[PDB]
């Protein structure tokens, strides 16, 4: 089997991407944030505290003839941005782009933090990291990809995120029309539960490539590119007036600037992020200070190849017995 679904930016900045997912019988369609940095499929639901729902579409398990309470199971998750959610668990039928998994754990939110409530466009998350990170207790549950893998034509999914435009998540096949050149594959460590890999270096603009190992994660659920302070300083030093602002929480730059590109290495190959992809617009409405898309990871503990980086590539998440990642230009 295969599946193919369009993913759409939630706003004009590409802060996140939503993908329609069918849950239950008859289908209830929710728009979920596909997140290769976590491993829980959770949804706003009829159980979510009413004051914490503000415009999201909810899953109502009592209206699904295939829903079953997973008795005793609870979940609770905290994300790198400080947001969180928690609740109980049903199993139900879940379909993405024509690919159907029966018995998928659908984690129903009883509580969500304010940033989820405040984002009316995201009805939940669909985790695509390794199932060892799934938070369900006392019986850990598998991701949608893990459950579908055996049925897929090939044990892979691909992320093709657009810049200010829709893109595609495919399951079970590699669309050879969706990228240019060849796909360069690189080793993955699953030891922390992430799609963790080592970039071979970077360049700023038309500058020379610096060969240096950068360990980080491919994370579709993180908006920006988080890299070591040395790398980030070298980038923003090429932008007149750019500075790190403690009050704003990162590097800002004059909105009048033209940003240089940023290149990252994948083995001997190179992925070029255009300068425009690094512009996240005014820090507040009407400001001439703009927020940068490349930020320091120094306070995180891990480097994060988020959407800013991934949207410049066609990315293969290869879930073979030894997982690997592939990157192609597009």
């Amino acid at each position: 089997s295969t599946g193919s679904a369009t993913t759409t930016p939630i706003d004009s900045l590409d802060d996140a991407y939503i993908t329609p997912v069918q849950i239950g019988t008859p289908a209830q369609t929710l728009n979920l944030d596909f997140d290769t940095g976590s491993s829980d499929l959770w949804v706003f639901s009829s159980e979510t505290t009413a004051s914490e729902v503000d415009g999201q579409t909810i899953y109502t398990p009592s209206k699904s003839t295939t829903a079953k309470l997973l008795s005793g199971a609870t979940w609770s998750i905290s994300y790198g941005d400080g947001s969180s959610s928690s609740g109980d668990v049903y199993t139900d039928t879940v379909s993405v782009g024509g690919l159907t998994v029966t018995g998928q754990a659908v984690e129903s939110a009883k509580k969500v933090s304010s940033s989820f409530t405040e984002d009316s466009t995201i009805d939940g998350l669909l985790g695509l990291a390794f199932s060892t990170l799934n938070t369900v207790s006392p019986t850990q549950q598998k991701t949608f990809f893990d459950n579908a893998k055996a049925s897929l034509d090939s044990p892979v999914f691909t992320a093709d995120l657009g810049y200010h435009a829709p893109g595609t998540y495919n399951f079970g096949f590699i669309d050879t029309t969706a990228y240019t050149g060849s796909i360069t594959y690189t080793a993955v460590s699953t030891k922390q539960g992430f799609w963790e890999w080592t970039s071979t270096g970077y360049a700023v603009g038309s500058g020379t490539f610096k060969s240096t190992s950068i360990d980080g994660i491919a994370d579709t659920g993180t908006t920006l590119l988080y890299l070591p302070a040395t790398v980030v300083s070298a980038y923003w030093a090429q932008v007149s007036g750019a500075k790190s602002s403690s009050s704003v929480g990162g590097y800002v730059f004059p909105c009048s600037a033209t940003l240089p590109s940023f290149t990252f290495g994948v083995g001997s190959a190179r992925i070029v992020i255009p300068g425009d992809y690094i512009d996240f617009g005014p820090i507040s409405t009407g400001s001439s200070s703009c927020f940068g898309g490349i930020q320091s990871s120094a306070g995180i503990g891990i480097n994060i190849f988020g959407d800013v980086a991934l949207k410049a590539a066609f990315v293969v998440f290869n879930g073979a017995t030894t997982p690997t990642l592939g990157f192609a230009s597009k």
